């Protein structure tokens, strides 16, 4: 991965975009 942002803090957001989503 890009560390873009440090890809952890990315992989958080999506995870937590998807825990509201489903």
């Amino acid at each position: 991965f890009v560390p873009i942002f440090t890809y952890g803090e990315l992989q958080r957001m999506q995870e937590k975009e998807r825990n509201k989503g489903q």
